[PDB]
């Protein structure tokens, strides 16, 4: 008896073999019990969160076994450190991967409402600012297809990426109050909250040193589940909720001094701020990880690495490994050496940028009262790396400068980045062109003392989200001819160059993506009251606004396309629809000045009825995932223009080129590789190479030079100097005609005459459509490579030591 | 179809017939579906969760089928204002009120669990200081026990009564993180949310005047539902949250200011700290109440009064008034005598204390600036008010001062009693001697200018969680010779009079009082170490720390018991275990050396070997609701020593008075009405009267008059200045001896004599087993009149306008 007993508590059966009579009876379950609603006062938001909490039980179901499995099975175990997860909705993409989809709209159906309606009452889990935090996303979606024992770790931040409102044609700042009305998904675990520390000092008693006299913040930990396509894995994104340890008023009221660690995220897109609380936020989701990961792996070392793997996405998480050496030696008591071996074996690092001011580098002031164990262990991992480069290099005391973690100055700093490599066993890049410019520019050192580390690992995105969910239609007339093995095996998409001469499959490609036109064109007069031609090119950018990006080389564009129209009215052109949409970080004036500009250009633009629907420019305001959901599949042509060098790799290329748009950008990034699989011949490659902007450099570069050689250039610098674009306040874009003119260290007018050729060309191929539409399937095709699938096959073979798997767990039952 | 499609949606059938194959069903959905646990890992407060989601979906059909029947019916509704409702534990009360106790034992017991282990997991909610918070929770369960459409409003404090732990013998505060774990009785409304203005200014336009430029705070309620016993009827308690409406960082950082509002309940009992985050507290509660009863009033105001009753607990939620003509004048238009002539037919008062230094008085510089309107609008009323004074009392000039809702001084102030009275069709004293105290002393003016305002509604105490829940083993034995009827009708326990002679009732009334005993000291030791000898007479005073509860009075007798032994160790005395408990208000510095005090006597006399098990002092610690339903069950002795005048009422005296203890009292509160009741023979009353305290007054009390002429007193005294109780800080005591020599408010010397001698009865009485458990007859028996159900009975009938019930509903199916 008595224990025995127990074994009823099992999830044996649960919430229903998948089907509608259970999933009906379920949703009125919890639209009275767990939201305390009925029939007579349930609002469309009532009914989308118990459509969610019924969908959810199934999820939980197959969570559980995943679970029970990995402790059975006990697996080599990943760690996914990151300060940002941009999640977006989960509803829709839960219901596909649990193939719930169909009966969910028939149960909803029969109820008396309508699941699309639903669905769209969900808004995005934005806990992050862009590429670096989507990837993470589509990351944690590859893992769980791919049958990888991982887990996300991150911070579960108040107030996720604000909400972008545009005012007087002005980004105004929003906080997103993205639990507002709670999350569903997501699971409280008060029982495994753990402490962190932070300032005190160090003190070296008889048996080590010890971290005394610290104040603590508690760290509890939210568990969500990530679903994988179709094979009843479900793995875990935890993250971590600061909170205060356990007059009198005062001293209650100031434990939001702790908790607001976890209050907000950095809206900074490749921009490095030292602001003390990113640091803490950073020590913060790596000592509570790393506690927990320990914890897990007890549930000597010498085995450690055969059973753990830490991947750092970007320096923010690089405390990990100073961390990891405090824990093995000043609390396991292993001695250094064996320490160290087991933290390199451990940790892996992944970079995704170039540009120095986006690089990490903590005032050793700061480091040393804040942590200062982490500090005098930095130091220590300094002087004996510094120690193998001298063996390595007798002599070359500069290398030895130039390799130091520490760097010296009027304010010492500790270059994270130099961190990450000497206490990793691989280091890669994010892009082919990336990885390489790493291997030759900035890691050049480190690449020549230990060439094995350095790795490349091309991004990917998942097709779930960015192609099965975004385009169902789509997604359907290609599995009309191919089926659906294509959706967790993406290369399978390379059988549809087959149909490149097929009538049905040209005519069915076009239809689709008219329809996508017309949707979004719906879905922009509905919300914003905003009127777009959808028979137009749909020319569309979108991503964080940067100057490296650069959005105003588009801006030169649209203004030589409207000037054109001006001078010959009565001359055909492509009609273009030309979208921008993307936030600019509080802070950063340049960006905040290029958005003015945008809709500065729309202003007069869309309102000269000389022009009429042949140009419309437009600003999307508050660009985000589920955005991006919507726009990406309407798009015709995907602007990737950064100076070349400059993106590491993009991802919403990739997003752009399988959604059936064609691509008009530099020899950056992943474009290199996407025009590889494409063949640059369906692709629209302009601009400076790589090594023609180092030329450039190398001279010197003098914008004068191409103003006074470009006569269509120097109208457009001219108009906006003019106040032709502002005449209530003449000099409003001052700062963007001398920067241009002036200081532009990313090149606009070395590019402008190629991009605006390539731009003529563009227009030339949509005047046939046709042509256009059969270069599009020859894009879409060749897009199987940036899965990320692909992606995280490789982490786990090249860097992880775990094999990916596609074998299916049984369902709950 | 369509619409009649979502007629499916129904609570129709719900978790279960209420027996155990359904229960277990539901555990084990809960335990893996809502938790998110497996039996491998599950721990008993996983299980206590598990049972507590089970038994709350029971309550919830309930809830939903009352709130849909009060629609219907359209009762005339009750809304009950208070900052403090103390809540304690949810688990069992549920249980019991919906009659699933037996049922949930022998699930959990079929699935190897332990129901008492589980539902000792479960710790009070604790959102209130003492008698008044817990009155208030007492009200909620009698009206709901009573059918009325009643719904309590306060605020949903962060943090509760702060914990109290005895550090060195001191106190300590520790913040209640009462929300840690979460809570699973209430339901988030974030669609229901308010908006709550602060500051700003008040113009006057053309139409009235207009609060403008005010900031905002949006008040977002949180719903917990609170059951009648067996009548299926669930009622509402609403509780307010404060969020922030919606550099940068910093500007995010900062919402927690205005959400500080609900962080922590000030801990003062019976004292007012003029506080101005304490007065944004009762606005915040008032003004989101307020517009909430109107616009559920709306789905003109003349009928107002006959849909609406707004009780005021205390002064706190006295902004009512002005709030409510600030929006009938300001919003509604109204003209200002039909809004104030609704405005007190609504709002009805009730006092709990006749000290000065418990009254609110607010600024007017503090009202000025954070509500400048309402001070207007106060001043207004003011003025009509004393129109009406000086038409009835002509030419009294001094009664116009003495009355008027303004007080001044150097410090202008307003008296928010007087508001209450002016602004209030009833005011009511919680004590026959309280509101007859009330009408002669404090608010005699105003029975003199209106009489028929004035009225009584003695206190109670709910027979379900002070005797069916607390003590089972009394409410069985009654039980067995009465019947149920009983605990919704406590009149009828004047039944067990006929059994004051049979001799089968008197020895279980005994053997369940021991058995309580025995039950509570393997509590103590089991949690706090502690040693107490149950076959002793257990002396108990459990109450917050108050020089007005004197708990110095009864040091002064167990000193004088522990000398007394010292004096002549070899005579026989009825062994005590003396037991004292309560928290003192942070900044209370004479409540605090009490406390310490206490625990120093108890260092002296629990370690003398001369006096062993014959006399032991303990200090319980940390009282709250919980504790009480633990201690009151094993008391023998209740003590209820205030001096006369100062003790409102008293609910403590009522919950040992139902549980089997004898009363030591004086005649102050409710103990003169349970004196009456049960026959002052059968009580032990002692000391002044209200008289002969006012006698003393007159001519004013010396207390070394009682020094000089009580030997017995003035060695206690030497013993305390002398260090005899603190040996290594000899003058630790010396403030409390000065205070008690030469500043006594309240008499302590006064009454030593008599208290002693009265004790030495009590004494007597224990010595004589088969007379003291006949005199508990007597008292259990007459204990009807406590019951809240008559209290409440009396403000529906007499106040409320509203006819009570013990309709029941039919059961959700
Ligand atoms: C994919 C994605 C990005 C990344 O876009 P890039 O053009 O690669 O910088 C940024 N924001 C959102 C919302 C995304 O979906
Ligand atoms: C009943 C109760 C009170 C009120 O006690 P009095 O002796 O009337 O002041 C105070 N605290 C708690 C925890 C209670 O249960
Ligand atoms: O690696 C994911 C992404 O990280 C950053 O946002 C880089 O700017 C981008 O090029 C890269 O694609
Ligand atoms: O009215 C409820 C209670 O309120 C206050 O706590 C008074 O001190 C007390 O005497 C009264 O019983």
């Amino acid at each position: 008896s008595d224990q025995e007993k127990r074994k009823q508590i099992s999830v044996r059966g649960l919430a229903g073999v998948e089907n509608v009579t259970e999933l009906k009876k379920n949703f009125n379950r919890h639209l009275h019990f767990t939201l305390v609603k009925d029939r007579n006062v349930a609002t469309p938001r009532d009914y989308y969160f118990a459509l969610a909490h019924t969908v959810r039980d199934h999820l939980v179901g197959r969570w559980i076994r995943t679970q029970q499995h990995y402790y059975e099975k006990d697996p080599k175990r990943i760690y996914y450190l990151s300060l940002e997860f941009y999640m977006g909705r989960t509803l829709q993409n839960t219901m596909v991967n649990l193939a719930l989809e169909n009966a969910c709209d028939e149960a909803t159906y029969q109820l008396g409402l309508d699941m699309e309606e639903l669905e769209e009452i969900e808004e995005d889990a934005g806990l992050g600012n862009g590429g670096l935090g989507r990837l993470a996303a589509c990351f944690l979606d590859s893992m769980a297809t791919l049958g990888l024992a991982a887990y996300g770790y991150g911070i579960r931040y108040e107030f996720g990426i604000f909400n972008q409102k545009i005012c007087g044609g002005w980004q105004m700042e929003e906080a997103d109050d993205w639990l507002r009305y709670g999350n569903p998904w997501e699971k409280a675990r008060p029982e495994f909250t753990l402490p962190v520390h932070f300032y005190g000092r160090v003190e070296h008693t008889s048996q080590g040193a010890k971290w005394v006299d610290t104040q603590v913040v508690l760290a509890m930990p939210y568990d969500t589940p990530v679903p994988g396509y179709r094979n009843n894995v479900v793995n875990t994104m935890r993250l971590w909720s600061a909170k205060a340890p356990n007059g009198y008023i005062q001293a209650v009221l100031d434990r939001n001094l702790a908790e607001n660690i976890s209050r907000v995220l950095y809206p900074n897109d490749n921009f490095f701020e030292g602001k003390e609380l990113r640091l803490k936020q950073e020590y913060f989701v790596v000592a509570a990880t790393l506690q927990d990961i320990i914890r897990r792996f007890k549930s000597n070392f010498d085995a450690f690495p055969d059973k753990v793997a830490i991947q750092l996405n970007d320096t923010h998480p690089s405390l990990a490994i100073p961390e990891l050496m405090r824990v093995l030696v000043d609390l396991e008591r292993l001695d250094w050496d064996k320490a160290w071996e087991v933290t390199v074996k451990t940790c892996a690092y992944t970079n995704h940028t170039v540009l120095p001011e986006a690089l990490e580098r903590w005032p050793v002031h700061l480091l040393e009262t804040l942590l200062p164990r982490h500090l005098q262990i930095i130091y220590e991992i300094n002087q004996r790396f510094l120690n193998r480069v001298a063996a390595a290099f007798p002599g070359d005391v500069d290398r030895l400068r130039r390799m130091s973690l520490v760097e010296e100055g009027a304010v010492k700093r500790i270059n994270m980045a130099h961190l990450c490599i000497a206490g990793s066993h691989a280091v890669n890049g994010v892009a082919r062109i990336h990885s390489e410019i790493l291997k030759k520019t900035i890691f050049k050192d480190f690449y020549e003392l230990e060439p094995h580390k350095f790795q490349n690992k091309t991004n990917g995105i998942t097709p779930r989200r960015w192609l099965v969910l975004c385009n169902p239609g789509l997604a359907e007339i290609i599995a009309e001819r191919i089926g659906e093995e294509y959706i967790s095996d993406l290369d399978q998409l390379r059988k549809l160059l087959s149909y490149v001469d097929d009538e049905a499959f040209i005519r069915d490609v076009a239809k689709v993506k008219q329809e996508n036109k017309l949707k979004f064109a719906a879905y922009l007069e509905r919300e914003y009251k905003v009127h777009i031609n959808p028979n137009s090119l749909f020319d569309v950018q979108v991503k964080r606004i940067h100057e490296y990006k650069r959005q105003l080389l588009n801006c030169l564009h649209v203004i030589t396309l409207y000037n054109r129209i001006k001078k010959e009215p009565n001359k055909f052109v492509v009609p273009r629809t030309v979208m921008i949409g993307g936030k600019a970080a509080p802070g950063y004036h340049m960006a905040k000045m290029i958005i003015k500009l945008i809709t500065a250009i729309g202003d007069v633009v869309n309102h000269d009825p000389v022009v009429g629907d042949r140009l419309r420019v437009i600003f999307l305001e508050n660009y985000r995932v589920s955005l991006a959901e919507k726009v990406i599949p309407a798009a015709d042509l995907s602007e990737q223009i950064s100076t070349a060098g400059t993106e590491a790799s993009g991802t919403g290329n990739m997003k752009f080129m399988l959604n059936g748009a064609l691509t008009i950008g530099t020899m950056d990034g992943a474009n290199v590789e996407m025009a590889e699989e494409a063949g640059e011949e369906n692709f629209f490659i302009f601009g400076m190479r790589v090594e023609d902007v180092d030329r450039l450099d190398q001279r010197g570069y003098n914008a004068q030079e191409y103003y006074d050689r470009i006569p269509e250039l120097r109208q457009i610098i001219e108009q906006l100097s003019s106040g032709f674009f502002s005449p209530k306040q003449p000099d409003l874009f001052k700062d963007i005609v001398n920067m241009l003119m002036h200081h532009d260290r990313f090149k606009v007018f070395a590019d402008y005459e190629e991009y605006v050729k390539c731009q003529e060309r563009v227009s030339a191929l949509y005047k046939n459509p046709r042509e256009w539409t059969r270069m599009v399937i020859r894009n879409i095709a060749t897009s199987g490579k940036f899965s990320s699938d692909r992606t995280i096959a490789q982490y786990a073979r090249e860097i992880w030591g775990v094999e990916p798997s596609r074998q299916r767990l049984p369902a709950p039952d």
